[PDB]
């Protein structure tokens, strides 16, 4: 067994946390495993559970928290158009190459 490729590259796969990134802030696009695009509407820790949240607002109906999540709230905008996942469920698109 051996392919063209070959070698190693040791990198990260030891402490793994919800390291927040530096580019993921309010008023930046983008993307989620299973949840569609969305644009970055709040980013801190929360009161329910430990580590970072990301509220994401989805502009099409298919999230899960109304702007608020277990009484708390963060972010306001429509009944059905808000959500909020970890870092790590969040990337960054950058869309919009030639058109908008």
């Amino acid at each position: 067994g051996s392919s063209g490729s070959s070698g190693q590259a040791l990198a990260s796969d030891s402490e793994e946390a919800d390291e927040v990134p530096e580019w993921l802030r309010e008023g930046e696009f983008v993307t989620v495993g299973a949840h569609k695009t969305g644009v970055v509407r709040y980013v801190g820790p929360a009161d329910f559970q430990e580590g970072t949240w990301v509220g994401v607002e989805l502009d099409l109906p298919s999230g899960k928290n109304d702007g608020s999540i277990g009484g708390k709230q963060y972010f306001r905008c429509n009944p059905g158009y808000g959500l909020l996942v970890r870092p790590s469920r969040v990337r960054r698109a950058t869309s919009g190459p030639s058109s908008g």
